[PDB]
């Protein structure tokens, strides 16, 4: 029963759940149905539910999610793939989306920057949910980790010395290969932002793109103001408003 | 959103829904949560729902689940574990029931006969169902799905010749690995009927006892009128009515 | 090289050669390729090639093939199944029809009585070859070694005494699933006598017709005079002499 | 019949042939007969025949062989062992040479550098073919198949995550395990090259000359110029050729 899987946080009026190791927020609304994922925050800081205030006043039905909860060392997040590293985490989410939201696939929006990105594109991609609206996300997902926290890169490769390059590799590939086997007959309605001082994330992009354009899907891609920072972030939350009430 | 996972199907009167392959009857009640298990058909004969005639009247709220729909030359289940051999279809029982109900966890009764009352052991260990009522379960799963279809346990084993005698292995004790590993300081209000003249599964349920006994878990067993058959089927269902109304 | 896989051995002036276990008589001719194979022998007899002095003043190119050399202690073959239940001989006997034949798929016959004609099925069914016209097969293959040899049997089945009965319906449906799974795009051209007094193998054709009618696949069957005796093959040989020479 | 298995495809004058998966070509010739290997090509580009055009003018049997065709998204071949970890790719190979070859054995002649010196001892050491005239092989294959491809290794372990191990340990000492069961008795003509700046495989050149060390079998070996490149194969061309020629 949903009250029973509280945490007993709360965040913003909010209470918190967990189902699974899969912690997240709920509120029941109308119309459409509004999906948010977390991103790294700094070490030692705890993980953060995205987008709450921008539409704490919408009436929307409103779910965000957390990323995992290992390693209990810099607990930050595995990129949403479990410790197996496959699908179980995606899973868990996914029927929490199907079982509590009131609107369907078409009427659902996916958000996200950097890591949330990547966790939106994923998500959506593995169970066709059409409408995915991101910022900066990366491409090669391990390259990015071993940046933000050799903790998390060591706990993803695991303990075996002859397996660790082998992980490494399946790691850095994990969303190169959702858009590889994705459903190519789907009305897909990605849309992708970046800071034009991204240099980092426009290149990563332009490897997103790729992959696209020989699966002969069509993306939309906007440059806003800004880095990898809080003024694209900024930019970006403006854009999705306006896709979104439009 | 659930009224989109509706299949079309409807089974005396109530509407079947599927998610991530699992096919389940839901209707809302109130007081009491029922979960049942699907047992092997005969050969060439559809999976069927258990225990729906038992508790229309009841207005307690009702869950029942099939197994899993390969191999699709004979759909008749896989013992609710995936072809992959792991847990990823008794997580999505779990994310069903624990959204879907709207009573405790120790107001949840889970029921099966054989290999139904194996999957709701599997379910019931796994995650803390603690009221678990079944009749005749297995104890060595690959011995009995031998006796039942080699087309099933063939592709439950897999293709390499040389994993033949460790996935055999795997499967046979998969329930009793259960028991090793679940949570000895739960509540657990276990019963197990089985018909006195059910040799094979008498000696099956010792088995089960003696894992159960070293973890320091006391079930509760009856003997009923019967073998592995319908007799003993009918002298279960009287049987979890009066648990359930006590 | 050819010549020097040759054993020794010389059948009716025919040199005998042996490549992976796999032994044959070779004759190079013209037009036509003449394919026959061996059934089983009394106990203590060797095996026996099948239909030399049919084919001596043919001119046609003739292969005639054995079966297996194991188990040592009833070397009378192993229905054309290797000691790892695979396709690892009807493999060897294809590389030396397809590289030692001068005439392509359509004017090459395989011809064969009681295993041997399951011999010419099994490999005419892998491997494409539309011209099968051969005598009383069985269809449940381990059903009749138990009637012929407890020795092969039992080697067949295997040590353990956990997978016997699995490798006993395993060998008991080899032929059932070639049909199942051969290609029904072909212009198969498959002939099938059987001995009117033959009561067993009549029952064995009605189970072979019934899994080619399912696959959409059109035979043809003729009754001749005698049980599964020297009777039927004497009228067998009449009848594929004058299906080849028209 | 040997003309009806060309593929259409032409290399230098030869025309390709395939059999059973095994792509191949051949010239026949007089006096002796001349067996290569490919190795592994540069991603992305096709599997090449090796050392043509060093025995165009020599009038020799020649027979050129490919790897396997599979994996589909990265076919460079799979060590010449089947996707069941299994000898039939070199059975369909040992077929070929039996049949088409006009030499004794002894007059016969396995040639290849590095994945194709490897190929030559698998087939050499499993079917009694004494003279191998090789340069760098690998020692430990799945280490070395690590350095190259993802995509294959990943393809030839499987998708089990349990047997990921014990696959990676199979296939890692494949070729030292034919070494383990080969022939001690015959009169093998074993030679390897490696040049004197390829460090790595000269170490995996000493893991191999301890297993026939202890085999009782003594190799020729020779340092030429050069490390794992190009240099050293002009210098093995000239080394082979020499003692084919005397
Ligand atoms: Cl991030
Ligand atoms: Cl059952
Ligand atoms: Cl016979
Ligand atoms: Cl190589």
């Amino acid at each position: 029963m949903l009250s029973n899987l509280k945490t007993g946080n709360n965040i913003l009026g909010l209470p918190e759940f967990e189902l699974n190791g899969c912690r997240f927020l709920y509120k029941k609304g109308i119309e459409k149905t509004i999906i948010t994922f977390s991103a790294f925050p700094p070490k030692d800081i705890a993980q953060k539910y995205n987008y709450i205030k921008d539409f704490l006043s919408s009436n929307y039905t409103f779910l965000a999610f957390l990323d995992t909860k290992y390693p209990e060392d810099d607990a930050r997040g595995t990129y949403y793939i479990t410790n197996e590293l496959d699908n179980g985490y995606l899973q868990t989410i996914h029927c929490i989306i199907q079982l509590l939201s009131n609107t369907n696939q078409e009427d659902t929006y996916l958000l996200g920057s950097s890591k949330g990105g990547v966790g939106a594109l994923l998500l959506g991609l593995t169970y066709n949910y059409p409408n995915i609206i991101i910022n900066a996300p990366q491409a090669k997902l391990a390259d990015y980790i071993k940046t933000r926290s050799k903790t998390i890169l060591s706990y993803m490769l695991g303990t075996s010395k002859r397996f660790q390059d082998i992980n490494y590799d399946y790691i850095n590939d994990f969303l190169l290969s959702k858009i590889k086997t994705c459903d190519s007959s789907l009305k897909w309605n990605i849309h992708i932002t970046c800071g034009k001082d991204d240099s980092y994330h426009l290149n990563e992009l332009e490897i997103l793109k790729n992959e696209f354009n020989i699966k002969a899907i069509t993306i939309k891609t906007k440059l806003i103001s800004g880095g990898h920072d809080n003024e694209a972030i900024a930019h970006y939350r403006e854009y999705f408003k306006t896709i979104i009430q439009n």
